């Protein structure tokens, strides 16, 4: 096999040029398809052209930043020095302008919108004040992250809610997800037959969770998920001044669950501080995963609001975490170590899909069993309370009634009107004691009732509430924060960092409370920008 | 935060009084609700008053025993010394009176009831004699536990079967369980839709198992389960004279499965003797769990008889275990170590519920798969036997026919009449080779046939049997003793005590046989007290 | 208990004779039943007589070989020496006769059958040549296994396809399996109700997998599976000259999956060579398991062809493995060590059934989830391609179209006609990127369409293809070779042999390719013997 040896030697000699040429040919073929499509018809091929353009722009941008990082940093340095020199007096001017802007916005927009929006702003202040009073180290508070996190939420809300471009963008983004979740019906129909709709939740909704988990694993293998995570984490790190580890985890928890987001930084967990560990747990409790997003949309919950809430939950989580548990130690991990995220042990795309599918088995099983147990307990509790309430000739006592009268102040501070605050309080109670699947199920019921158009009151009982209240409830309920999740979060994090078991347990409860506050903070910002129809 | 530090110092200074006062206020509030309910109406609030009274009585009782244990023991000592002094002659009088009482009961009650009850008593003697002949150490038999265990069963049967108070109490207790298992329909309806009744067993019965497992975990967290276990174990220990470890496990196996009852004593397993290890396995094989109780009731099996059999199975298990495998060593574990039972790692009630729910996944999955395999094998075996039986012009040969002609003597000794003994033998065969889900399914069929009222014989084949025979079959089938369970029992116990693998394997088969004998012993006692309608 | 001690002493003294006599009595009873059945009627009892006769023959044969092995080997030795002496010249005569026979068969049978059969023979040559060119060590090729493996396939095909006895035998064997898979309906009906047919695949097909897995475990406990494996492995070892380890694994992969066949040789995995490890993986990828056989038959795929393909896949796997990755080291494991296969830790038959049932849980769960994900991805890909294809006014672009135009040459070489080659290529694509459940589902659709008798072309689109093409597709698709299975195969084999992780990864890709080639080789042989109707 002398010829074979010569071929092997030739391949070894010019390995780099051979593969580079092959990739170049593939790129040229793709560009040829794009240009030909535009030539035949442009209006029909516009989205393909747009996707190609943005991809080219980002690839060129990333290459330039990597290659010319030193030159750009040196070029920026003189301006930074000048700003540092004049900052001692310029800080008052900047702060005064920002305060004036906030005042003007309240006077000319919030007051015009109505009283409820002002109450939302007041609740935002009150929640922040309460977090300060009950802080771990009230004296040792670094206020830069708190203000920046709130400001970033306010800017995101303005761009996505009060501007036609952002409103259109997220409405389009939500509609694509709604289209994407319909593909799972093909697999559900075969496995469970054409009668799979006889059992809606089990045979139609859970397959959506399976399909999304598969896609998320495929994206992780390709590396797009990390690409977005790094881009977002840099913004939060630069503006807020947080540690790289917590910034990366917060950015990654937008798309990933509480139990799989810390895996983005596994080696460095033993060396993190208590504050960073608290922030990690807080971020997990203040967000949802991309696998369960489709199920909530299938119920009837707005896709745009869910996406907006998930994005806004990261800066709030870090801001509340820093205020609730500030940093009193020296961080050890650096930016390069945090940003590098180890992809899984998948040789090819299809193997990644199988791994994602297999992981979804325990996910759906636990979801189904937990729902069965919780609803069974709820029915038992309601029957028992009715039995106890009949002694005083009040047989209507129920878990809902107690929660409505208990969690009412929390909803009123978020800007919900007096009548609907009692209805939102029930959803808050469902989320706090059970999981958020129950709360969104009840919320979907109310949304459907309103869309039907039936009477708003029957026998003196309110049947549905306003559209604005539904939006606020959507933001407040977007989280994995429940008393039950405390144990599994602790167990998983100890399994990843056995040496830090003592520290993990200490901050878990504070993190669980911080996550709920962060969700409420997002709801307050949504409430003060939405209008009363 | 000087004020915060002062508040923290104040809380630390009087931590004990602060929490005690809070608990006192809660207790006062509960009492205020109870008294107010009684004032408004007494007949309507009676059960709440009763529950409060018994709870107060037990709390006071437990506190007094804990505080005044030494004084009470010293007060009792003189009487014990006097009894010991006169016991050498007083033992004959007591034994003679007990023998005379047994004779009188047989003559004036059993003979009046009929021949079958006398046969039940004879079978009770015969089973005990057979256990003695095939004992491990026939010479080294301690007869106190054997007689006390049988006597306790006889007293329990008299109080629960032949007295209006006990009969009413357990009928009421069974009805509450029947009400309790209906709450799972709320969760089943949502997960599996309103058509969940199209698939009865999978979508309605298994959720009952999930719900009960959840409740059992919640009770274990609160500590009620241990409270009852200690109370029962003390009675068996004091009367029978068994070791604390086996007494606790036997009392706990009334409510818990064979594989989770030994966890009540995990640390001390390596130090137990062979006899105690045999008793532990025997108790597991002679009882059922509280999670599968609802499924059996859903089939149609009597709730009262199931509860009565579960209670009566513990003294029988210990009695047969001691006789079959008596003690020839010195026990090491003491009472205080055995009674202390380590609760699970659950921070709150809701976390306990989630843990109980998660554990039920493997339970229902194994149940469903095992049933599919066993019934498929049963159909294959019956077809093969019919194929083989046709050679001799007898195509009716089947697994049922062989079992009916094989296990008939065991049922006749339990007091079943000649005609129905062949029908009970089939159920015994189903339980021995398959699990007890199959046997109870067949028993429910027969119960439904009788309740319908159709012909008792069609084409010369008996369709159903008497009510008394159904009760006896209910007692005999209440156990986890099957050839398949031998492996999983050994594996789980080795996993808990790796060093004792050699001892565990040796006694597993004897324990499996002892459990079946104990179940038969309970059935014999039930048969000799029930009447022929 | 002096009598008991005497009985124990008597049992110990003559333990061997006591159990031997008991077994003899049981054998005599069985023979009495057989003879009596024949006496009453012979034609009705014929199959029982046949089974008894063959069992007796094999038992006697095995005993004689074990006892008289040395004498037989010595008796054969002189002939072997004489053949070795004259082999230097006799080899040319034997080889020439074999070549002449092949030529005569082609001229007088293949040419008569038609052109397509000749193309199948050409494809067989071409696939072998390609494996030679891309071999790991082309110079160090041992050609004995390659020719013997192909020859054994040719002989098996002749006996099973072109002879009435073999054709009848495998048709009968397939029909028995079809009867055997109907027994699972008994368990499915109870667990999932009488409406279990509303969801065909989940509630009827998967239980078949559960039932077969249970039966396979029971057979493994009894030892029949090993008995057949040794008999087949000896034939392949003697004729082909392969190592005992790979021969045993190849014979065992006919009945067992890729992940459980290596367990037949667990201790010796660290000591195998690279070539043997490659052969093990190749055999796993070139065969299916007996648990999934029923599901494929339920779809509508021929049982006889599936059995024939599974048998023919072992010699092909070894032949291709040796050619693709020949041996350049010295094997260490011997025949006695390889043949001894350690049965599982099952005390009795029923425990084995439970263990087999439990293992099937993960099997069916992974199957269902993988199918849901793959079909969902397929729908998404097709929609995306249609969206991209509309730019060029070609909205019919799809995964099927691309695969049809890509994998066409592979199907044409196997002997499929021009029109049907494009249809077979789609099935090949489904098997390569997804699993073989999808491909067989599509194949069953085509088979049903043909059996209906509808038009073969509608709107110029072929709806179904010939019966011969369906057979060829059946042979080509019989394998577990897919890109996704690569990871799980590597993980399982590393878990069994941790030290060989580096070697396992290197040969996995070559093994995956070899398995597909082996499946194609079987299809080519089937194509050249089947006739065009
Ligand atoms: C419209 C809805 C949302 C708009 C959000 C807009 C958010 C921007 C709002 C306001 C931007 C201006 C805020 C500047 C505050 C100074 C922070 C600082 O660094 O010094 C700290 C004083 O920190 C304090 O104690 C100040 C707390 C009260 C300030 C209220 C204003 C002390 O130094 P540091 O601890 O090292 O830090
Ligand atoms: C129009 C609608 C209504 C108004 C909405 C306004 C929304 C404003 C949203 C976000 C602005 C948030 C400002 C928070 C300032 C934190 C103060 C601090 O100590 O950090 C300082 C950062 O230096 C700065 O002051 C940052 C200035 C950013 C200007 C934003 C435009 C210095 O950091 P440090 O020395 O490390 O300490
Ligand atoms: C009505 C239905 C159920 C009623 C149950 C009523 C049960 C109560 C029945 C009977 C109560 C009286 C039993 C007393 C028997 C003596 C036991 C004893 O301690 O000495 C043992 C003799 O042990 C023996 O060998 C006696 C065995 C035969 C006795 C039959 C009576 C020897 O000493 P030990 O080994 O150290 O003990
Ligand atoms: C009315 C219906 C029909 C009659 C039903 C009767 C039901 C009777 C049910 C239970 C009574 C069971 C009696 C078993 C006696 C065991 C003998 C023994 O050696 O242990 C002795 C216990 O000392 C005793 O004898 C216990 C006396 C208990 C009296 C019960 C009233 C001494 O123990 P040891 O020295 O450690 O040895
Ligand atoms: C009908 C459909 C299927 C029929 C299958 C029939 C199969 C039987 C077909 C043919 C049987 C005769 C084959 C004998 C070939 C010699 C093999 C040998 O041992 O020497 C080798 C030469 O090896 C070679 O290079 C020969 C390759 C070309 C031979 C084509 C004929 C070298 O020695 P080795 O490496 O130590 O070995
Ligand atoms: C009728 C239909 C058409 C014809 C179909 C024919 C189907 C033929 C099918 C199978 C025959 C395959 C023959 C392959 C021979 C391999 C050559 C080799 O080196 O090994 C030699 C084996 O010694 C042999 O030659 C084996 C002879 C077997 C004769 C079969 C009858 C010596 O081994 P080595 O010294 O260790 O090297
Ligand atoms: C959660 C993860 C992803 C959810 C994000 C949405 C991804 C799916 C959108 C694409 C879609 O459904 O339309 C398809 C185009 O699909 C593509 O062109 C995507 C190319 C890659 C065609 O559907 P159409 O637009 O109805 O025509
Ligand atoms: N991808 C994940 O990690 C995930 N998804 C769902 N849940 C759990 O399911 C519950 C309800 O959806 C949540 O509270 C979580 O505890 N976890
Ligand atoms: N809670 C438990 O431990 C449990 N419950 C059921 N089973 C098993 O399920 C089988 C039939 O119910 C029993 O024989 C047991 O082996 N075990
Ligand atoms: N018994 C087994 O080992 C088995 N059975 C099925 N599969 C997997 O299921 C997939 C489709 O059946 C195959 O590719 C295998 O990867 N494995
Ligand atoms: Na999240
Ligand atoms: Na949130
Ligand atoms: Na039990
Ligand atoms: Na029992
Ligand atoms: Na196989
Ligand atoms: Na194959």
């Amino acid at each position: 096999e002398r010829m074979c040896g010569r071929m092997s030697d030739f391949c070894r000699e010019h390995k780099t040029t051979l593969r580079y040429i092959i990739w170049g040919i593939l790129i040229a073929g793709y560009l040829a398809l794009v240009i030909a499509a535009c030539v035949m018809n442009f209006h029909r091929a516009l989205p393909l052209f747009v996707i190609t353009v943005v991809a080219i722009f980002f690839v060129v941008w990333d290459h330039l930043m990597a290659k010319y990082e030193s030159q750009i940093a040196r070029f920026l340095s003189p301006g930074q020095r000048l700003l540092d020199s004049h900052w001692f007096w310029l800080k008052w001017v900047i702060w005064g302008c920002l305060i004036l802007g906030v005042i003007l916005w309240l006077v000319f927009d919030t007051a015009k919108l109505g009283q409820q929006q002002l109450v939302s702003f007041g609740g935002l202040i009150i929640y922040t004040s309460l977090t300060f009073l009950f802080s771990k180290h009230p004296t040792k508070v670094y206020w830069r992250p708190v203000f920046w996190g709130i400001g970033l939420q306010f800017l995101l809300g303005l761009l996505i809610l009060r501007t036609e471009p952002g409103f259109m963008a997220f409405d389009w983004l939500g509609k694509q997800v709604q289209t994407f979740l319909g593909y799972s019906d093909a697999g559900a129909s075969f496995v469970f037959g054409e009668k799979y709709t006889d059992h809606f939740f089990a045979f139609k909704v859970l397959p959506i969770v399976i399909f999304f988990s598969t896609v998320m694993s495929m994206l992780y293998y390709l590396g797009l998920m990390q690409w977005i995570i790094r881009k977002v984490g840099w913004v939060m790190l630069v503006t807020m001044g947080t540690s790289p580890v917590e910034s990366v985890v917060a950015s990654g928890n937008i798309f990933i669950g509480q139990t799989e987001s810390p895996l983005l930084v596994r080696p460095y967990l033993p060396y993190v501080t208590k504050s960073e560990l608290h922030a990690i747990m807080t971020a997990g409790f203040s967000t949802i995963a991309g696998s369960v997003l489709g199920a909530y949309i299938s119920f009837g919950v707005s896709s745009s609001h869910l996406l907006t809430a998930s994005v806004m939950s990261a800066p709030a989580a870090l801001a509340i975490s820093k205020l609730f548990w500030p940093e009193t130690e020296t961080p050890k991990i650096n930016l390069k170590n945090a940003m590098k995220m180890e992809s899984g042990d998948s040789r090819n795309l299809l193997e990644a899909a199988t791994q994602g599918a297999s992981s979804s088995i325990s996910l759906v099983a636990n979801i189904a069993v937990n729902l069965i147990a919780f609803l069974a307990l709820l029915s038992f509790m309601n029957s028992a309370l009715s039995w106890l309430g009949n002694m005083f000739d009040y047989p209507q006592l129920s878990f809902e009634v107690i929660c409505s009268y208990v969690f009412m102040p929390f909803a009123f501070m978020m800007g919900v009107d007096w009548q609907d605050s009692f209805m939102v309080a029930k959803l808050i109670g469902y989320k706090t004691f059970f999981n958020e699947f129950v709360a969104y199920q009840q919320l979907s019921k109310l949304i459907s009732l309103r869309q039907v158009g039936g009477p708003k009151f029957v026998d003196g009982v309110q049947q549905y509430m306003s559209m604005r209240s539904e939006a606020i409830s959507t933001y407040a309920l977007c989280g994995f924060a429940n008393f039950g999740s405390l144990g599994i979060v602790i167990g998983g994090l100890t399994s990843m960092a056995p040496s830090r078991k003592r520290d993990i347990t200490a901050g878990a409860m504070r993190a669980l409370i911080a996550g709920t506050i962060a969700c409420f903070l997002t709801a307050c910002i949504a409430g003060m920008l939405t209008n009363t129809p």
